[PDB]
DNA sequence: AAGACGTGGAC
DNA sequence: TGTCCAGTCT
């Protein structure tokens, strides 16, 4: 399975194929704008390009990139941990992570697993690739 | 279960 | 130049 490509066009399109990216990028959104967000987002995987770089990085240069999006240093301490959890820790879903809450996982479980049809978001951006899956799955 | 974490953009 | 505001944690 590979989640289509909408009208919206959401980061979570691109990334989906690398589940911790795609959880990362739903981190740097984290109560910041995607105006200001995404940029430090491609800058921070141009510098931590996977899971295993990033568990070992110092958390006072995660946080350097990112301040000013604000929110950088407890996300930043965020950042490293997730990234350990999520290589070192057994898991069936992202929720079960540390600074994943119900917006990671419902990406998590619309793009990078087949299982859109029960996921119920409250995200907006989300809720229109959502309801515009709901729309336009028998087409393809 | 309530804060609390936060900058710069929009205005 | 002041306020408002863009999830997940403890
Ligand atoms: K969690």
């Amino acid at each position: 399975w590979t989640p289509p490509r909408s009208p919206f066009n959401l980061v979570q399109e691109t990334l989906f194929h690398d589940p911790w990216k795609l959880l990362i990028a739903t981190i740097f959104l984290n109560r910041t704008s995607g105006k200001m967000a995404i940029p430090v987002l491609w800058k921070f995987l141009e510098k931590y390009p996977s899971a295993e770089v990033a568990r070992t990085a110092d958390w006072r240069d995660v946080s350097e990139l990112l301040k000013p999006l604000g929110l950088y240093d407890l996300r930043a301490k965020t950042i490293v941990k997730f990234s350990d959890e999520y290589l070192t820790k057994q898991w069936k879903y992202p929720i079960e992570l540390h600074g994943i809450g119900k917006y990671g996982n419902d990406s998590y479980r619309i793009f990078c697993v087949n299982e859109w049809k029960q996921v119920h978001p409250e995200d907006h951006k989300l809720n229109k690739y959502h309801d515009w899956l709901w729309e336009n799955h028998e087409k393809l």
